[PDB]
């Protein structure tokens, strides 16, 4: 079954523009799934591979209302 | 390309013991991925379908430090 680390990576990989490599980088940078998902645009931009465009697309998915 | 809603569900479905059905319930209740990911165990339990066991498991995965 999924190890904790694998599950953490798969959750973060659900973000747009985020590959396995960027997911690992994000998790190592911020330290937990919660911290990756609460990081501001400016904080995300400090991560290699993430510019203003990607940072905002990531924040959009995280902060957008869920509409069915 | 995944739609915003599909991605939101995908991310939440990455949580332990959370099916597509429960993912939708969580998103409809909290409104956004960020709110689901910052909800305390007690808050997660307000969702019908989320018991103590599941809530604790969800929170553990979300807040656990990332280590390989």
């Amino acid at each position: 079954a999924l190890t904790l680390a694998e599950r953490q990576r798969l959750i973060v990989e659900g973000l747009p523009h985020v590959s396995a490599t960027l997911a690992r980088r994000l998790l190592k940078h911020f330290g937990s799934v919660e911290r990756v998902f609460t990081a501001s645009v400016a904080e995300l931009m400090k991560v290699e591979g993430i510019g203003e465009k990607i940072a905002k697309e990531i924040r959009r998915v995280i902060t957008a209302p869920y509409i069915e």
